[PDB]
């Protein structure tokens, strides 16, 4: 604990003395100006920058962990971290620090992404060095330098894969509680990399899946609409071609359904979230899974000699058509607006329907208290009749049942004022404010949904080809601690 | 009056002369540098800052009273008052200046709170001293001071209670006209202290009360819905279990009602405001009280052999369900929205309904002037028929009564244009502007409502336990004008 | 024209040379630094500052006329005008320049107000001088000057009257096209003077008129509602007391009506605007006049043995109730909101109803040509049926008339989409934006309406008493070009 | 390629040497401080500023082309371009640089306008020079200089025409994809020139065309409404005057229609856009053309012994009335608002109706799956019944068909909540946001529509008169490189 007491004292000069009898903690938790530059040139023994702390984490992992996304902190942090790392690298050219993973098995780039970081993530991905024997750690390179025309290349190592994972997967597949999961896709390379991956392959296949899905939905809808009318399914088939077409439609329907069942469940088992993200996010897959569940229940009942298979079936069909909106991602205007609707439903409907339902139940049960007979005596019907005022078909004399029509009318009028004049207009105004406040979150989430689409298409891809690399076997430096050549698949930007 | 002339003239040197033959007023009303620094060093006798003025108020009470809570005033005021405090402490270590109450029986902290103060209130609550043997008047302390990690403690004396009252009660139970009753709860200690008290005990008890209330309301609703149908209450009971269940429901209903009656009335007799806070504030308790009044009237009629107990009863039931919204305080998303609605009704309904009612009455009486017969001849029915247009069931040919259908149609069309197309859209737009105007005040008022909940739960609490103290008997200073130790219940923040 | 060439050339040295052989134009149109100081202090003959130009206007009138309400212009203008005028006052202390009116018969203050000016009007009304022999032109005085406590006076000459008119009348009774007809009431004395005049007398009598008007309207409404039912007015009276009540109501009704007729017409003949203010402004008096016109037509027909007096009468009654909203001035919330409605109708209804009427007429005539028979064949009925879609009672199958029901349905659906889904929502959104745009102007117009109310009450006042002076015979200066005292009924402010 | 390498190296001194053995590229693509001033004074031979590059672009064309509308770049660009051009002009006063056109046959002013440029376009139009023998290139002058009054003339060459085209045509008739086609009319002269041409000539004839069109539309509407009722058109005429009136109406109708046909098609052949403007712009003419097409189809069927000419005719009539809104340009309030509506439809209706139609189709298919009988069995009628909920005539019991009314009601209620409560309010809110987002763009597009109106009227004009010139044969300089006088039709600006 000699360094613990030493940095507790934190005197600028005595550090050159106490070392005569954890450096990672000194550089990380404190980041003093003099200590970090001197720990590698101690009079007893210098500090091993590549070494691990008491749990196994290296210097870079703590250096990342400390940084906390504040401007004045960040301005200091970038320069201090860059200087200590370039000194440590020039001194020990044989080894690289960022490739060794922490206790959890994550690189410093992966940790920075998972915790959710901007200045650090940007710094790690966009490192630029313009000195010989110091390009060993750089990522940004320049080839052309005109007055008006500037171009550059990025290696993008570990953004496709470091053979375990990639930073893009980490940003996209965060826990959904990360403060800045969306903003991390605003870095210089990732936006254009996603854009090129969209331009190349993902755009066409995504629209293809959309067209296939539309045909699937049409086929299912046709199969439903011409369903038979007799009781006790399944039904004896005749050799008339109509039965063959209908059976074709049913078979395609259930096949597509269980295919979606497998796609959803295999998504789930590929992450196993602890019931957090399933409600914070992941709605788009949950809904398709629910569709598949309903389809299967329907066919189970269909073979089970039950009439009510129709009841299950239609729900899926309804849900099926609604889930068409899932594909509105991929379009500049449509997808953003659809996500805006989905977020407005999720944010608003619970809180609104609570108030509205309190009022409806209160006034409905009040009025059904008032009226009596030996109809509208039922609570359900009166709940409907007071509902109808919200769709603009309220009656104001929906019964003639006596016993104090005066208070009856007073109650209806108060209900109307509360619900139809005051509450709904208030809802409209709140939705207006919500919209004006969520324009930007809608843009972000649309970009994220595109990122998810691209990642799924590349990850599954079901063809085993190499249709992922950016720009071929481009040689960039050729000046490593060894004199060997390099091929690292850089990407050109202008 | 030699001091009066001295400070009315404000000559820098002659002040040493007139004193050779009120210092509180001198330091308070003007706050000059030489006056404040010089009244303690007079050639005849120095000023006794602990003494009382002509009415009984001490120096600090006037020093608070003069303060006006503006920025450029605030900085100089803080400096001068801190100098006053440190000089008084060092010179008169035997006693403390702020503990003596004024004529009204209020401390300087209480007076600053009741008037409504931010800079002054914050200063009084967060005094800091950086000298040994002068911590006697400190309230802010430090324990851990790293580069990135800082933590501190606050004594919080008189925020829970000084055995008569506390500053938190003063802020929360202000006169409801104080300009900044809400903003005063955003200071460093009170916000976190309320948050902690919410976390510890109040949250569970409040939710429990909510669940109990919901069960009460359900019980009452059930009792109402299955009320008997015969005339002339009360009704003979039979040994059938249904009658005992109904009687159980009625008994629980009236018991809960009169319990709320006592809760409301006991609140009132604990304040008895002179109609100021009664109407700008205290809406929830008035509403619950009104519910209980209606319940009791229903009981009275029920025993009084009157059928009209139904009419009274339902009103309470209606009000009962509405008052369920009271509990939406305590939920970050819901309660703010509920308060926003309540404020919108209060601000808007009078002004809107005035215009709408003028139009409705004018056109109803105009049209019923026009039409005649030997129905819709009545004013009431025509008031309804012109009402119906605003719920989207207007008819435009609701009668065939002759005598100038041309002007009749002209009148209806003008009414529709004024009311249905112009006025309602105008209402919607105004709510749209009002919402964006009141978002922040709504946040403040919800925080205030939670504060009221916390205070009510803690003060009554019906257990006689000590479930109020923050962090146990923590010793903070131990260096008093005497050498005795201290225990003051500090609270840690960081 | 020697001086115009002199000041076009504007060389500093030739100024004293050329004057060896109009100065108002020189000082006014150009306002050079050196020239104006010499023109009154020439070695040959100085210029007469009190003189008139070729049309009769004095120096101050041109000095006002030049100023054009720009910040950098204004900063220069205030200093140059104040210095040249104080120099002229010192040189010619016997006479005052501002009292002589221009060719139009207006004082410099009146001209500044009529053109609509802020810095200039504020300067003219709020002159402050703190030197002996220079208070002769001051209008602002100070009595108490502490840090926080200030107390002062305004003389306010010509704000009550200069025996022809006052500045407040000029501001309020402008031509309604003046750019600053509203903002001119934001000066220091006028706002408080209006407030005090409101507090003193105008508030009570205005509310009294309001109560009287309400009683008048109720009386009229009652008289209308129980109108007789037989044909051929007037009707023989019986000694039944009901006839006497009705005749009382009619007599009071027509008396109040013709009284309003005289009030409106006497307002008009008291200004005779050239159709400019009559349409951009003066809406209230036009409406009251129209009410009275309808009343008169009704009584004419009533004696003329015509039934149609009913048709006229009701219109007035309808208009009468609408004009109730006129009195919403005087209230902090209500009047502003009423003005917002009136402005919304005025600016919006023409533009909206144009689009809506184009669509309605186009689709209605399209459908009515489509359908045919040997009803809905009429254009009017179909105009109604397509109207009903806007109030939410459209039918979509209002006719079974054949001949291409397919295009018929296409047309109705297109109409619905254009009008009911798109146009009305667009109207709502535009009303929202307009409301956000007119948030501040409405307060100005309400303050102006109060100013109009106060001015009318003081103008008529029907008592002949002297209940108008501000604050008694307060002595202010005592140092004039003569050594006499001063009593001018200045006003106290703090 | 000697200069390519020379300007790749960009050495400040070696330029005096390398020239001993393209300058249009050197000045433009790089714009170095030293090179451009020295290229005209080389020791071997100076650069010919008037020369053309390998394709035919002059120095000005490249100088324009490089500029890319950035503020700091533009500040540099103005001074560098002005200095090089004035030096080159003073050296070669015989020739002018702007007159020779590029490879495309455009002047540098026209090219700057077509690409869409502000600083450069403004510079080219508003050049000012304050030196003798250097005003030869100026466009802005000063002729009057008083204290308050500054006024001048503008030459405005090529703004009316350079005998091929003009800058105003280029700005107005851009490709519709230019980033700033509308902002470019904010330059100093063009706004006032459009205002003047409006004031003088275009206003009257435009309103005249509007009145003529209105009469045309009325005539056609009357002709339609009294159309015959017998089958098998055309119909035998009788000499009754009514038939001649109707035939007059028909003849006027078809004549106006085919005139519009020729108008639209001749406009098209005068541009031949490459399928871009026909979708991003040009709606206001496409719609009139579509009207003409429908009219022609109607007359074809009318002679073709078909009844369906009614079906064609009405559509034109419907479209005809809608196209009335075309003339709302020319009005300060109306035109802006109409264009706002047109943009709202174009931007919003596709995206909204997609979501709405997905929901409607899904739920209609679901319900019609559920219900059956031995009507509402049809998909179409159920599509209508679920439609009606959006116009406020939803029924909630539109059938009594059994088989699981519970899920049926659940489906309808979910539909109502999704469509009538959520989506429709979101439409309203989005229109609310969109309006505030397009407050300012609409003014620009309205000014552009006026510009189109003025240009069309002036270019066609069918009179052969000279009703275009600004201010007569005004002489500007009279001091050319030759000693000849000048007459260039300047315009007076105050």
């Amino acid at each position: 604990t000699a360094l613990h007491i030493a940095i507790e004292r934190r005197n600028m000069t005595l550090v050159t003395l106490l070392v005569e009898n954890l450096p990672l903690s000194l550089a990380a938790c404190t980041n003093q100006l003099a200590i970090v530059k001197f720990l590698l040139q101690n009079s007893w023994q210098p500090a091993d920058i590549s070494a691990r702390d008491s749990v196994g984490n290296t210097v870079l992992h703590a250096l990342v962990e400390v940084a906390d996304n504040t401007v004045d902190n960040t301005k200091f942090v970038t320069s201090m971290y860059n200087e200590i790392l370039i000194l440590g690298a020039k001194l020990h050219p044989t080894l690289k620090l960022e490739e060794i993973t922490n206790r959890k098995g994550l690189t410093p780039l992966a940790l920075a992404a998972s915790s959710g970081k901007i200045g650090v993530l940007a710094y790690i991905l966009q490192r630029e060095i313009h000195e010989p024997e110091c390009r060993h750690l750089s990522r940004k390179f320049t080839e052309w330098a005109y007055g008006p025309v500037h171009s550059s290349l990025y290696d993008l190592s570990c953004i496709d894969t470091c053979e375990k994972n990639s930073v893009l997967e980490v940003i996209a597949y965060s826990s959904s509680e990360t403060p800045n999961r969306h903003d991390m896709l605003l870095v210089e390379p990732l936006n254009r990399l996603l854009q090129d991956k969209w331009d190349r392959f993902v755009k066409r296949i995504f629209y293809f899946n959309f067209f296939v899905y539309c045909l699937y939905m049409i086929i299912f809808t046709a199969a439903a609409y011409y369903r038979p009318v007799e009781g006790l399914p399944p039904y004896k088939l005749k050799n008339t071609v109509g039965d063959y077409f209908r059976v074709t439609g049913e078979i395609l329907s259930v096949s597509g359904g269980v295919y979606f069942f497998f796609r959803g469940i295999q998504y789930f088992l590929q992450r196993r979230p602890s019931l957090k993200s399933l409600f914070v996010d992941s709605y788009s897959e949950i809904l398709f899974f629910v569709q598949s569940l309903f389809m299967l229940v329907s066919v189970v009942l269909y073979f089970s000699q039950r009439k009510e298979y129709v009841a299950s079936m239609v729900f899926s069909l309804a849900m099926g058509w609604t889930n068409m909106l899932y594909y509105t991602r991929g379009f500049q205007q449509m997808g953003i607006y659809a996500v805006m609707i989905e977020k407005m439903i999720l944010r608003d409907l619970c809180r609104f329907m609570f108030v509205y339902l309190v009022f409806l139940f209160g006034f409905s049960t009040a009025v059904v208290t008032l009226i009596e007979d030996g109809s509208y005596n039922s609570l359900y019907s009166t709940c409907l009749e007071l509902f109808k005022f919200t769709i603009g078909m309220g009656d104001l004399e929906f019964t003639e049942n006596y016993d104090f029509k005066a208070v009856f009318i007073i109650l209806l009028l108060a209900y109307v004022i509360l619900t139809y004049i005051l509450l709904l207009n208030m809802l409209i105004a709140l939705m207006g404010e919500t919209v004006n406040k969520i324009a930007q979150e809608s843009k972000n989430i649309w970009k994220l949904q595109r990122a998810i689409t691209i990642l799924d298409t590349e990850k599954s891809f079901l063809k085993c080809m190499r249709k992922a690399f950016r720009s071929g076997k481009l040689l960039q430096v050729g000046f490593t601690p060894d004199g060997k050549d390099d091929y690292r698949w850089c990407f050109r930007v202008d």
